[PDB]
């Protein structure tokens, strides 16, 4: 029932994601010189360095907010892919499975702790 435990759990999960080879296309903001029309298709760019910086700045109040930004990285990859068989999109699918597998207990523990706090 530790209401704050999610933060270090998310830092550790981000560390695993950065070591994952599948995170390579998502570690920093998409380069507009590489993908010139990126902002014509994607309204809200997102990447793992921005998520980590937001977390470290104390600008996430809950793991649900972090999870919304991480899921945005994957939805942006899906929306920008010309085919569902592209290299970058295929990496986002595997990384999304890994992330969802690990974030599930973080979310459950946090929501349980908050329900206990407000009992
Ligand atoms: C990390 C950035 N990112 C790349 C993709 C896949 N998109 C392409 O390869 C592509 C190339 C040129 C025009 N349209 C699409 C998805 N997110």
């Amino acid at each position: 029932y530790d209401i704050q435990a999610w933060k270090k759990q998310c830092e550790e999960l981000l560390n695993l994601i950065f070591q994952c080879e599948d995170s390579e296309p998502f570690r920093q903001p998409v380069d507009l010189l590489e993908y010139p029309d990126y902002r014509d298709i994607i309204d809200t760019p997102m990447d793992f360095a921005t998520v980590r910086e937001t977390l470290e700045a104390g600008n996430y109040e809950s793991p649900m907010e972090l999870c919304k930004d991480v899921r945005l990285i994957f939805s942006n990859s899906k929306a920008y892919t010309p085919s569902k068989r592209s290299r970058i999109y295929s990496m986002s699918l595997r990384l999304s499975a890994f992330f969802e597998e690990h974030i599930s207990s973080v979310l459950s523990d946090y929501k349980s702790a908050l329900r206990f706090h407000k009992r």
